[PDB]
């Protein structure tokens, strides 16, 4: 319905459009294009920035606490000072939430659900509202005997576990994660049955932006998986999700507005 | 209710969003561009003066192996281009037309209906009445298709009152075919011109067809395809 951090609320009446600002090979500061990109995607009507520094794809290796609040918390303290939007910070680290909140996060979103060492503890401390995200969980077959019913229980554990560290019930987001340990056929059941994890009462928060859900669908590259990528972002926000994580800022902002056209007649 | 459709001795799958490309030596290149059309996933090619011997419905009935409708609303070029090997009829002045209405039941293949000025009240009751007509002089009930007839004589805000409210239009018992494709229902939100107006046309096709729209009518074929596999992936898991 609403978002509130660092004094700042954010409009859940509508859906919101989150531009992922990765910041790993950048290919002129790397900070300075990473700034530019940003730039671009708040034109385009993006109302919160995603920086994340962890090269999250399966394989490709991990990242060190130092590295990662490196690459990660520059980019952090130039958006803020410059510009006002939500920003995001995703990452799973204690220190990166952390010293991230210093640096003027509005919002921790952790695919790890802070399973990691401490993370639970700092991200109450940072009293910033929080993403959980459902993964499965090194190569192997995903298999659910019911999969809104695992992601269903995975959440209720989740809200209760940082509930009763301190986070309230109210700084909590949901996201099913889709393409987390999920094969085609369970993200398309996934996001037919969106609208259900609409009862734990709190925002959906979905990623499907260029995703192997599209690309083995449609069998094109990653840049070539707009159009797919726009059409799972239109088939969730029918469903009411809140806040769509996107590469292509502006092909989705104008499609969520088709839809909260639609949704006002 | 599973649906199909044949004519001219072939079959249309409809229990799955199907897109119909828009059309408008000059010959040359409108049967290139059906055949971009046919390799971006058309399965039907909607083709659009008192004389107009279009021999473009003999060009791709000869050439191709496809669905072919034609908007046409005088009761002279229907019966013509069935000559020529056609496969559906789309009007939008839905056979007003004196003769129209009786020389499009002497060539045997589908028709489709279009409204044309509490808004669907008012399209629903409509579209009743006119179904009684076609059933009364000639062809039978199971050849008709339905248009709601988007940008007719609608306000921006009643297009988007009807998109909404889509699904009711399924207690006839007959598909749809909706046209919203660089409309002015899109270019008045987005504010851009009509090349500019993909996206748009894309995520009003989707909000169709999640409502179990059976045929979409498109100038942009590739994205509309590529976004009903989105659809149809969506409805299968369901
Ligand atoms: N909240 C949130 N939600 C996501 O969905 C997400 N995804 C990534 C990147 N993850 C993936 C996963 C799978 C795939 C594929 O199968 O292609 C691609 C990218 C990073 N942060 C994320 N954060
Ligand atoms: N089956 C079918 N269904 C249509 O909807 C359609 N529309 C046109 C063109 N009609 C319009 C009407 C309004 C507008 C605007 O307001 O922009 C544009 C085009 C031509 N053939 C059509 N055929």
């Amino acid at each position: 319905m609403h978002l509130t951090a660092r004094g700042l609320t954010l409009d859940l009446s509508r859906p919101q459009v989150m531009g992922i600002l990765n910041v790993t090979p950048d290919s002129h500061n790397n900070l300075d294009q990473a700034l530019q990109h940003a730039q671009r995607m708040l034109s385009a009507g993006a109302t919160l920035i995603d920086i994340g520094g962890e090269s999250t794809r399966p394989g490709a290796a991990e990242v060190s606490e130092q590295e990662e609040l490196d690459r990660v918390v520059p980019v952090v303290e130039a958006l803020a000072q410059r510009f006002d939007v939500w920003l995001s910070v995703d990452t799973s680290k204690a220190a990166v939430i952390t010293e991230s909140a210093h640096a003027g996060a509005h919002l921790i979103n952790d695919i790890r659900s802070l399973q990691e060492p401490g993370a639970l503890e700092a991200a109450a401390k940072t009293g910033l509202p929080v993403c959980l995200m459902h993964m499965q969980g090194m190569q192997h077959s995903p298999y659910y005997d019911d999969l809104m019913t695992d992601i269903n229980r995975f959440f209720q554990h989740h809200i209760e576990r940082c509930v009763a560290a301190g986070i309230a019930k109210n700084k909590l987001l949901l996201d099913p994660g889709f393409g987390f340990g999920k094969n085609l056929a369970h993200n398309y059941q996934l996001l037919a049955h969106l609208s259900e994890l609409h009862h734990f009462e709190l925002p959906l928060l979905v990623g499907m932006s260029r995703k192997s859900m599209v690309g083995q669908l449609l069998n094109v590259p990653p840049q070539q998986r707009v159009i797919g990528s726009v059409a799972c972002a239109v088939i969730a926000a029918m469903q009411g999700a809140q806040i769509i994580r996107v590469h292509d800022v502006k092909e989705t902002v104008e499609a969520m507005c088709i839809v909260e056209a639609t949704r006002s007649a």
